[PDB]
């Protein structure tokens, strides 16, 4: 009678990867009701704590509400997988909206933080600690300027250990609060997350940065930062003693979610009258955009990677379970025969694949059996329909990674420099000596830049293709 996840919800779509797992548009079988959905891996995401400690947590985390909080509805747990079932977001994160702000004042700055402290300083009441406090972590109830935000995954750092792929840690180390790195942490780690954040959304730029992971960490350990940029002049003395408190090293003397609330910049630029000047923050929001266009595109070259390496597997893996099926080996099959093998292909993609996978097959098989004969004949050569699904595969990578790229060349050069290069890759964590290598086989006369063709090859060649 142990209630199971697939006897109540049916997923949708997928929502995107965040931290710990895949978050999944699911459906209430019964009402309707929309949420979305966690997907936790037990083995390839394991675990810190003993089961004990991660249910009644759960069932607290059941019990809170707060209008910036993610709420958690349901827990569920099969024997790959716990599933966590929450309320459901669509406005995206937070600096992907602001980046297209034409506009962006001091005020627009305090409310949105007002919005995280007030998330915050509830949790902390409950004694739950974010830890991973970062923008990715805050969304938005709509595309709106005025949106609410809810922040996302409060609670689950301390009981699943962090993917260790730089794919799934790009962006962490500016956020990080440095008594975290040395392992002795409390509640007080979220102010200073929250004192990062707010630093950005004032001057567009990390207080702690560096030209890799290893380089932000070091930075940060020293706790050392300073308000020298120009456009910080253009900043009221108020929001930066907020920031002095909030990125206080020592956490006993760092301030408390709830007295950062009361500080007089919250309290005088989160007036529902503005009674102060909004000079828009124009360098900022140029700042915010280089800095949240670098970190997209490093992103989106480790997906591209990162599927282009697990895809490599499907061609042959899948003209093996057709050939196996292929009883009589005349290199043909009918539809019910693609659509098995092709369900055989994501029952094995790993051991863990996407939740959906199964059930796209029918719909994407229908997608390529009208390229492949469009009469309808149903008796199909399927290294063919092989060489088409797998065509149709790779073409959609290219494209995710076609869009990242020319977001980053914001002023439509169709091309990025050697030191732009030498950032991305800084932040996408491949070695230097490494990617010019490659850079000066894909194209010798390069003359310090790249198209995006070539900067694709360079990403093939990075990964053994």
């Amino acid at each position: 009678s142990t209630a199971i996840f697939s006897d109540r919800y049916k997923g949708q779509r997928v929502l995107g990867k965040g931290s710990f797992g895949e978050v999944i548009l699911c459906k209430d079988k019964i009402t309707g009701q929309e949420c979305a959905v966690k997907v936790i891996s037990k083995r390839q995401v394991k675990q810190k704590t003993d089961k004990e400690s991660l249910l009644r947590e759960v069932q607290l985390l059941k019990q809170l509400d707060h209008p910036n909080i993610m709420k958690l509805y349901e827990f569920f747990e099969d024997k790959g997988y716990y599933y966590l079932v929450g309320e459901v977001y669509t406005g995206g994160e937070l600096f992907d909206e602001i980046i297209s702000r034409k506009r962006f004042s001091e005020v627009d700055a305090a409310r949105i933080i007002r919005q995280v402290l007030s998330g915050i300083t509830y949790m902390h009441k409950n004694k739950i600690v974010h830890r991973d406090l970062k923008p990715e972590n805050l969304l938005l109830e709509s595309k709106s300027k005025d949106a609410n935000i809810r922040i996302i995954d409060f609670g689950l750092s301390t009981h699943f250990e962090a993917s260790k792929k730089m794919k799934d840690k790009i962006g962490t180390a500016y956020y990080i609060a440095p008594e975290v790195l040395h392992g002795t942490y409390d509640e007080k780690c979220d102010v200073w997350s929250t004192g990062v954040i707010l630093y950005i959304l004032l001057s567009g730029c990390p207080p702690f940065n560096g030209a890799n992971e290893y380089d932000i960490l070091k930075k940060v350990e020293k706790g050392k930062y300073t308000f020298e940029l120009p456009q910080w002049k253009k900043v009221s003395e108020s929001a930066k003693d907020l920031i002095r408190k909030m990125l206080t090293y020592v956490p006993s003397m760092r301030i408390s979610a709830r007295d950062a609330l009361d500080h007089e910049w919250i309290q005088t630029y989160t007036k529902e009258q503005i009674s102060v000047d909004v000079p828009s923050l124009d360098n900022a929001i140029l700042n915010i955009r280089q800095f949240q266009g670098t970190q997209k595109l490093a992103q989106a070259a480790l997906l591209y990677m990162g599927s282009k390496l697990t895809s490599q597997d499907e061609t042959k893996e899948l003209t093996a379970i057709f050939h196996k099926m292929d009883k009589n080996g005349d290199g043909q099959l009918d539809r019910a025969e693609l659509i098995e093998g092709y369900k055989e292909l994501m029952k094995m993609k790993g051991q863990d694949a996407s939740m959906l996978d199964a059930s796209a097959v029918e719909h994407e098989v229908d997608q390529v059996l009208d390229a492949v004969d469009f009469d309808k004949n149903g008796y199909i050569e399927y290294s063919e329909f092989v060489t088409v699904a797998m065509d149709r595969k790779t073409l959609l990578s290219r494209e995710r990674l076609e869009r990242a790229f020319r977001m980053f060349d914001s002023d439509n050069s169709g091309k990025i420099s050697s030191s732009e290069l030498a950032t991305i890759f800084g932040v996408s964590d491949v070695d230097s000596e490494t990617w010019k290598n490659v850079l000066a086989e894909v194209d010798k006369n390069n003359d310090g830049e790249v198209d995006f063709d070539e900067f694709q090859q360079m990403l093939l060649k990075l990964c053994g293709n």
